[PDB]
């Protein structure tokens, strides 16, 4: 049994990690960038209120 | 009984040895050179992965 083949796999473990890492970050930024949008809209929802002024 | 004839055979033992030796090496290099190819392809199999980037 040789670690030469272990290397072959070690790539695969690392690569899928990096790809998941890659996407999760992308998934994550979008998660954040979405989480930001709802907040900006959230405050804009309340503060965009319009009012009847006087009689 | 004379070793003169033993020589005649001793050639034959040596020759088939050298031929087997000759081929086994050739069989062996190919074994190795094959063992290398699968490894190169093996890493190339994992690392050649392609990815969808972003939305």
């Amino acid at each position: 049994f040789s670690g030469l083949e272990a290397a072959i796999v070690l790539i695969a473990f690392v690569v899928v990690a990096a790809v998941f890492s890659y996407v999760m970050l992308g998934a994550g930024f979008f998660a954040t960038q979405k989480s930001q949008e709802v907040t900006y809209s959230g405050m804009k929802q309340a503060t965009s209120n319009l009012i009847l002024d006087g009689m």
